[PDB]
């Protein structure tokens, strides 16, 4: 596949001098609070859409299982017991097929939206991650597809549900439209994502802050930590005044909370945690690392077999598949909970499912619960739950959440993977408890690690992920028992394989710049990665040698270079070439006033034209004919060169026809004249910094004399390649 | 003043690429966790380092309080009334003199240490800060400050504290001694030593993140982050086993906790706070803010008082003025004590004085008790003080805190501005409730607002506080308030002045880079900021002209250039730069393969050479005879040039008589060959970002014909250059 990166890095040119030169530091101070206002509705706007789904969420799940209760009831009374089955059969089939139908129409909208929010704030253009239909087919997809009982989340998607409202919101103000500011708003809105699916605002500012790993922008940060308390405040608002009566309250935080983790006043001698219990988390961490490793193994393989044998077929499977698995999902629920469910004696919480009187089943409450319900009663519940029926729920839930992952429908993934966990935990604690007292602590303890330690396994992300829980727990002294669980369940899966966010985006094929090179490529220099054959651009070119670069080759930027060693062209190209150059002492001056050979040719380095600007100069009438001089031009500014900047024309598209060749274009005003630029003989080290952290494009590689000698993009810094010129570096050696 | 900046970028020359040839991954693997053992040290010894100020400082106070309360009592039964101020003041005048003769031994550990870790993070080198003999100057000196009663703090002092224990505990193993690793080092004990000091680790380590804003190094906060857990649980582990008797418990955090907020059972109406109270946060923030502006005011008046009238004066005193300043303080508390304190009828916290039977004295109770208990009195305790007690106290400990820091004693300034906030919220909560009726909400909120909008007030900290208030007060419901009145409070008072931290850096003259660069700044390029009179080394340089460099200009870098237009040196210089020089053509091929203008003169740019690695080499016998040829060289190895790291030799200490002069020296295997370059076309905008972000030293500045034209470095990014300049450019035009 071919991905196109952001133009992140700014384009300084006489347009944006002109507009330089009319602001003043009033108009900078109103364009400030402008950018405020669009950072606080843009977290106002992602609170909505998660109260829009988490209302109606519960609204279809409550009409659900009331349809079926009754039903459960009297078939059961009678022993048919086949009613029921069928009924919550037609509601699953049903909203899995509307689930699928609305990912048919947007295929981008399967599946968490992490991996292609990774990939955005890296730079990488998917190609259909920030559009509004994306946002329709993904809200509305997610809220028929958790509802129909498919072992899915509703926090994950949360994140690409918010970064396309920052994406969307800033544009209408021409001050927004260029993809520097696009970047930073998404990253906000991911921000605000994270913190209205988790309740942790700081956890949100921290996950924006890398996948985006960039410079330190103080100020930008300072404006996605409002973004995301705004967020999370504002589902809060009307969440604690929906459920409960009083408005003015805030009593709930965001979709997942995970309650209060208080002891029982009775025991004194109980603890939350003590320093004891350190060792038996660390064996939970290195447990939970080789289960997320098995999760990952297993859905690796599902997803390879599916990309090659369900993907090539038409659109009538990948609806089948969804339908196949919910009917399984359906069906194992209900069997497990009429059988191998333990009926024990005793809310509406709980439920009474083919259970006698004044009894009930601790599996049903298990199933028929909303996850999140689920994840409380096995975080603040002892002697619920059974530890044969925790065992069973812990492999059913497992294995049918590995497989239903990858499926059509917008499923996704944090709280699945929580719940087994949070199962894993309750079990060991109530195994513990039996073997040998630890009646001192905290059993709740016990099952947030476990959760914590499957969460490990599975994301294996870190400084986000810590956070997150531990603003979800709204316990600080949790802080080193969920990190040393953190730590160690990624290292030990990291022998295994990667994180199963990476194993997504690999399985595409997206390039995507890893956090840091490897000491070994340091030993790699950018003479080796880069390109030598050049498609470059002259200042003063005709419109022939435009239009015959831009229908050749598909690279989005042109170094404008002119040669070291028509005559209107060549005139004008010396006259530009000496013009430029500021000697030494022109410097102090001014102050003190106050075949192979031809293909590959010293070219001095001038500056970058990209292909969008390139082809908004031809559509317009912007170029002179040699009789005239180059000082007549139509001189395009900023508004005008970003009218057309969402979607810009592509070359094919133009007539070209009224276009008379032969007439020469001049570049020098529109181009970027100070591009970053690095010697050959700087180690991939510091040029995987500088192409990461200022976020740049078309990096290119300038020798000692001024002379351009390659060319360096996202392609040339991602992994596999360098891996192959290191293994070729160690073969010619 | 002259300040010399750290040399964070790294340098990669031929030694270095040895090492680099040597090394494989199983070695760096190992490096990688001796590294992790090393950052958890640094946490280990700072939490002890806390440990070891909290107890002596309550030993010391509680004799002290220990040995006038009796005195009290009986001189009181007497009238006599006056053995006991006699006690309290020798006490006091005995610790404030022992505190001051430790700051006349080490004067860099006079005051908050905050501002000097603000400047080692941003690079700048404050000639003492990170030396054993500083540590002990101000572990010791605080526990003799904080106890003689000067309205002093613990937690302030602490970052430094920790800074320097980072800055010590790698160096011992050559790997760890360049300055690459004590700046990453040192900013992990300054994030320990936040965390042991407020008990908020992602506080410290979003401190550390700033005040060093480099590009996002995960893996290093990731270790930040770990040595910060380490450092509070540390501290945690042996303060809630010492004052308790459980051991294994982790029972209270670091040095400063506000408490549990949490509203009584009996009111089910009552809340932590509500949307209404949004308005009454927004208004104690505008005033907090006025009120942190005064203090700035005040202070920045005194503190230029004292620098001219106080500092060029002898030894002697500066130890006056801190025993005046303690004399003043004392008789000021015992006088508002037996005087303007009400006697209110009524507890070991609880202290009586000057009142009859089953009375206490509020003011005697706020004054005498330690200052992180009245800040839990003032925060979850109600109707104890009445508002004429807070009213006086607010005002007399505003102004002798004002007036208190400056002084030589190692004084602190969170918890003196944390606790007059407190008295703040306190009284407006009380004047409100007896107003109009408000017993829906609890009445610590208000107290904890304005203490947090004077603390916004005086320091002006964002992000970094948000965090550590948010992470202190144990309640994730309480970030929106907290935020809101944290940007607030700054905006309010950045029409007036600066933060402390800010007024006393920029009082000494500290060259500091801000945050970012201005859009007017932006206006600016860099040809306007460099330097074209150049101090440069020949590659293939003889021993006089080093000397004489190096004895003639100050300068610690030297671009290493050949000039563009002794008959040995001509011609190793050009044949070097013959041989440098890798052309397009070139690299293809291999790859398939397989007076003023005399001074102001064309140089071709080649590399950076450092003063440090000059002297290095002249100390050893690094030469050559121009009979014989440049490839005999001593050819230092790493280590070699390691061995001296820590203090460099100065020019002047060497004799020179050994070294012959006229005996030509090869630089080449030891410069920098690739630093970061700017051209002269680049903005100052990028120029500043490059330079802030990349932490790098000596920018140079290189035309489009390989041509240096100029040297950048910390002092022309300075804000008052860029203003000079830009006035220079306006007045041009
Ligand atoms: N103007 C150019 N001239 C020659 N080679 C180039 C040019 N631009 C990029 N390359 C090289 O071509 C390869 C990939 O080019 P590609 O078509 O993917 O670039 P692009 O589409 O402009 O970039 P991106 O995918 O990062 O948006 C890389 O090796 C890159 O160094
Ligand atoms: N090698 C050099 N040749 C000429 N000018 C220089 C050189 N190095 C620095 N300068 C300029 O001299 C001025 C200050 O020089 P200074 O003596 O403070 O530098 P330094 O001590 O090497 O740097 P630092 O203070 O950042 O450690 C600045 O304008 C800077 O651009
Ligand atoms: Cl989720
Ligand atoms: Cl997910
Ligand atoms: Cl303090
Ligand atoms: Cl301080
Ligand atoms: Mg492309
Ligand atoms: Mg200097």
């Amino acid at each position: 596949k071919d991905y196109e990166s952001l133009d992140y890095d700014r384009c300084i040119n006489d347009p944006y001098l002109e507009v330089l030169e009319t602001m003043d530091n009033k108009k900078g101070r109103r364009y400030e609070a402008v950018k405020w206002m669009v950072v606080f509705a843009i977290g106002v706007c992602t609170g909505l859409v998660g109260l829009f789904v988490d209302f109606f969420v519960r609204l279809f799940t409550q009409l659900k299982f009331g349809v079926v209760q009754t039903s459960v009831e009297e078939c059961s009374q009678k022993g048919c017991l086949a009613l029921s089955l069928l009924e919550l059969l037609g509601f699953n089939l049903t909203f899995v097929f509307l689930a699928s139908l609305l990912v048919l129409i947007e295929p981008v909208a399967a599946g968490s939206g992490i991996p292609e929010v990774k990939c955005y704030l890296n730079g990488v253009k998917v190609p259909g991650i920030v559009r509004l239909r994306t946002l329709l087919c993904k809200v509305l997809g997610v809220l028929f597809s958790v509802a129909g009982g498919l072992f899915v989340e509703k926090e994950g998607p949360m994140i690409h549900s918010g970064s396309v409202v920052g994406a969307g919101l800033p544009q209408f103000f021409p001050y927004f439209r260029s993809d520097r500011d696009k970047r930073d708003f998404v990253s906000a809105g991911a921000a605000a994502g994270v913190a209205a699916a988790f309740g942790a605002p700081i956890g949100g500012t921290l996950f924006s802050l890398e996948e985006g790993s960039s410079f330190w922008n103080q100020g930008l940060t300072w404006k996605v930590l409002f973004c995301s308390m705004s967020a999370t405040f504002t589902l809060n608002f009307f969440r604690s005044g929906i459920q409960f009566g009083s408005w003015g309250s805030f009593q709930l935080p965001g979709l997942l909370n995970f309650g209060e983790f208080k002891c029982s006043d009775s025991d004194k001698k109980c603890h939350l945690w003590t320093a004891m219990d350190l060792g038996f988390f660390v064996v939970m961490g290195v447990i939970g690392g080789l289960l997320g490793a098995t999760f990952n193994c297993l859905n690796k393989r599902l997803a390879k077999y599916r990309m090659r044998n369900v993907h090539p077929k038409p659109k009538l499977v990948r609806v089948l598949e969804s339908l196949l698995v919910s009917l399984v999902t359906t069906v194992v629920v209900f069997v497990a909970s009429m059988v191998l469910g333990e009926c024990r004696q005793m809310n509406s919480s709980i439920k009474t499912f083919f259970c006698p009187n004044d009894t009930y089943n601790d599996m049903a409450t298990l199933f028929f619960n909303p996850q999140e319900s689920a994840i409380l009663q096995l975080f603040h519940q002892d002697g619920t739950f059974s530890p044969v029926t925790l065992a069973l729920f812990f492999v059913l839930y497992f294995l049918l959440a590995c497989w239903t992952y990858g499926i059509s429908v917008p499923s996704g993934l944090f709280v699945p993977s929580l719940l087994c966990g949070a199962a894993f935990g309750r079990l060991v604690a109530n195994v513990l408890k039996s073997y040998i007292g630890l009646g001192h602590i905290y059993s709740g303890t016990f099952a947030l690690i476990g959760a914590a330690a499957f969460l490990g396994g599975v994301v294996r992300m870190t400084i986000s992920l810590t956070v997150i829980l531990i603003e979800s727990t709204n316990e600080i002294t949790y802080g080193l028992p969920i990190m040393v669980t953190l730590m160690v369940a990624k290292w030990t899966g990291d022998f295994f394989n990667k994180g199963i966010y990476d194993i997504h985006v690999g399985l595409r094929g997206v390039p995507l710049l890893e956090w840091e090179t490897e000491v070994e490529m340091d030993k790699l220099r950018a003479s080796d990665i880069m390109e030598p054959n050049l498609t470059y651009v002259y200042p003063h070119t005709r419109i022939q040698s435009l239009v015959s670069i831009l229908r050749t080759t598909v690279h989005h930027a042109f170094p404008v270079v002119t040669e070291n060693r028509g005559n209107q062209l060549i005139s004008n190209n010396i006259k530009f070439k000496k013009s430029s150059i500021l000697t030494r002492a022109g410097e102090q001056r001014k102050r003190s006033q106050s075949t192979m050979e031809e293909r590959f040719r010293p070219l001095t380095f001038h500056g970058l034209i990209l292909r969008s600007q390139l082809v908004t100069l031809l559509v317009r009438g912007v170029c002179y004919s040699e009789s005239q001089s180059s000082a007549s031009q139509p001189r395009l500014s900023y508004a005008e060169m970003a009218e057309d900047y969402p979607r810009y024309p592509d070359i094919h598209d133009l007539d070209l026809t009224l276009l008379n060749p032969r007439m020469i274009v001049d570049v020098t005003p529109y181009m970027n004249p100070s591009p970053f630029t690095v010697s050959p003989n700087t180690h991939v080290s510091q040029v995987f910094n500088l192409f990461r952290t200022m976020g740049l494009r078309h990096l290119p590689v300038v020798n000692a004399v001024g002379e351009i000698v390659g060319i360096i993009t996202r392609h040339n810094l991602t992994y596999e390649f360098l891996q192959a010129r290191l293994r070729q570096h160690y073969q010619t050696i």
